[PDB]
């Protein structure tokens, strides 16, 4: 059963690259053709002609010439019955407690076909996006891999949807925050249901705004829609009953692009002042902390809730601070656990576009993110672990290799390398980490593959120490028990006995300065020299710039030596 699927997707998102991942590694071929135009879909189809096809992302309906003919499977974000495009939107809107995600064949009438599989689950209080690259998710794989079984079989019938309804497209009137009507739970339902799009319109200091990232706040108080407090670029916002957080703002203006809200904000903020948490306080009620620092048991773990895991030079150095204090701290091991949602992304392309000079501030934040790597790399005395609950990207991935350990949860989708951002050379030591790793030639081969793969791949070819874990929360669970049960055995002790020796020898420190100076010499190539393919890779990811076709690394079907 080596199966030829093609996938249709508006964009290879986060569960088409993880349906990717889940397919191919089971050695199915898997040809992929983005949303663009029913012409295009059509034409895919009759090049690639599909064993089965598969719409993890769906924006325009699917012509009847292709789903007539090829079995046709749509993903859907909400359980049996549930019909319309905006299923997320709507049951976090009305406060659903159960929730879902349905494979269904492709249909006449909108989401009306027969179900090949479902899951459920137990809602969370959070942002849309968190739901789908989580719950929404690992359910859909289940779904998937239970459907190709059953294609695989021959003889399985889907079963008829009974009672259906329909929710429309949902309409801005109804997401947007209002202060002095909204208490602080009707904000962060509206912000959740609209994050990580389209977000929820308001008005903040009289500029219409869309709010994306918010947080309950239970200390400052003050009038409705008045600012209370800044913290890291995020704002703090009076409610009708209390106060929320909001990191992240967009203009309402077609050109505009999601940044942190002190930024958008600007000079209407001048006189608001800073009411900072160093992330190793102890505080006793809900506040919004980017970055936070715990101990137990000898382990001091980094938490860092960097929004899209997308690391501004101002974030690095934030994080740098505390990595400097949890070396000071007599801890065995620090881990550093990024968020729920994301390890790193790399470098903030946002604030980067935002720039007076994008190139300028690209050479800021990659020598702020070099200096957390070589922070890491330069503790002699400690183990590091890098903890991968969520999704890495371009140096997001090369950042967690500086540290001694690698762990990820099951399910984790990685893309160590640079091809969707202009073929940057990369930094963060990977001329010293990746060799160690998987030696010379496998890491080249690795930056040269454009597609995504799987933590279970990237722990079968050497890349990362282990992978563990279904949830975030499981995985941390298991995460601290392996490294404590590491930290209490004498292998630790002698361990850290080798890491003293090597990392203060003069040998080492002249080998790591001379990879960073090597790194940083081409990058500046990639930032300064004439050709401006990172300029323009980042224009058109930042900016959202829509296809036109999709590209051969996706579309086997339109490859030059492509037949049959
Ligand atoms: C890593 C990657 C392939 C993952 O693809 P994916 O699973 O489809 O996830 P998305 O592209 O949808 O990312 C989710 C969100 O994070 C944003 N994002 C991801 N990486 C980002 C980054 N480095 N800087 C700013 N925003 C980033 C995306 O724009 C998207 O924003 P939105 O939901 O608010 O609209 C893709 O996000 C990517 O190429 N990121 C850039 C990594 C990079 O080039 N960094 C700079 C060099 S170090």
């Amino acid at each position: 059963s080596h199966m030829r699927i093609l996938f249709l997707s508006y964009r290879f998102n986060s569960l088409s690259q993880r349906l990717y991942c889940e397919l191919t590694e089971r050695e199915h071929e898997v040809s992929v053709e983005l949303d663009v135009h029913p012409d295009l879909t059509v034409e895919a189809a009759e090049l690639y002609k599909p064993d089965l096809i598969i719409a993890p992302f769906l924006k325009r309906k699917i012509p009847q010439e292709v789903w007539k003919k090829y079995k046709t499977l749509i993903i859907h974000p909400g359980p049996p019955g549930d019909r319309g495009p905006n299923a997320l939107d709507w049951a976090i809107m009305k406060g659903e407690r159960i929730w879902g995600v349905t494979l269904l064949e492709a249909s006449e009438e909108y989401d009306a076909g027969d179900v090949w599989a479902y899951r459920t689950f137990p809602m969370r209080f959070a942002r849309k996006a968190s739901i789908y690259r989580n719950e929404v998710t690992e359910g859909v794989v289940e779904c998937v891999l239970e459907a190709l079984e059953n294609f695989e079989r021959g003889d399985f019938k889907p079963t008829p949807q009974k009672e259906h309804w329909w929710n429309p497209k949902m309409e801005q009137e109804l997401r947007r925050v209002d202060w002095e009507q909204d208490d602080t739970k009707t904000v962060l339902r509206k912000v959740y249901a609209s994050d990580s799009q389209p977000g929820a319109s308001s008005k903040v200091l009289g500029k219409e705004v869309l709010l994306f990232n918010a947080y309950p706040e239970e200390e400052l108080k003050g009038k409705p829609g008045e600012v209370l407090a800044l913290r890291d670029e995020a704002v703090c916002i009076g409610t009708r009953d209390g106060a929320v957080w909001i990191t992240h703002m967009r203009e309402r203006k077609k050109e505009s692009i999601k940044l942190p809200s002190a930024r958008v904000l600007g000079e209407f903020l001048k006189g608001v002042k800073e009411d900072p948490i160093k992330p190793w306080e102890k505080v006793d009620f809900k506040t919004y902390r980017e970055i936070l620092y715990e101990e137990e048991d000898g382990i001091g773990f980094i938490h860092f809730n960097f929004y899209n895991g997308a690391m501004s030079t101002e974030q690095c150095y934030r994080l740098l601070e505390t990595i400097k204090y949890a070396k000071k701290r007599p801890v065995k091991a620090i881990v550093l656990l990024g968020s729920e949602d994301f390890f790193s992304n790399g470098m903030n392309l946002n604030t980067i576009e935002n720039a007076e000079s994008p190139a300028d501030e690209s050479w800021r934040n990659i020598n702020a993110i070099d200096d957390v790597c070589e922070e890491i790399l330069k503790t002699p005395d400690k183990l590091t672990v890098a903890g991968m609950q969520g999704n890495a990207g371009a140096g997001g991935v090369f950042l967690a290799l500086t540290c001694d350990l690698v762990f990820a949860r099951e399910g984790v989708v990685l893309n160590p390398h640079y091809k969707n951002i202009g073929n940057l050379y990369g930094s963060e030591f990977w001329t010293y980490t990746l060799p160690k790793r998987v030696g010379w030639e496998k890491g080249k081969e690795v930056m040269e593959n454009r597609m995504p793969i799987s933590s279970k791949k990237a722990f079968e070819i050497g890349l990362i120490d282990g992978v563990f874990g279904k949830t975030p929360k499981e995985f941390r669970q298991r995460l601290k028990e392996r490294i404590k049960n590491f930290i209490n055995s004498k292998d630790f002790y002698e361990f850290i006995e080798k890491k003293k020796k090597e990392r203060t020898s003069g040998e080492w420190l002249e080998e790591i300065q001379k990879c960073r100076e090597h790194e940083l010499e081409k990058m500046k190539l990639n930032f300064y020299g004439f050709d401006t393919s990172y300029h323009i890779a980042r224009y058109y990811f930042v900016r959202r710039k829509p296809h036109f076709r999709t590209p051969p690394y996706l579309a086997i079907h339109r490859r030059l030596k492509f037949s049959l």
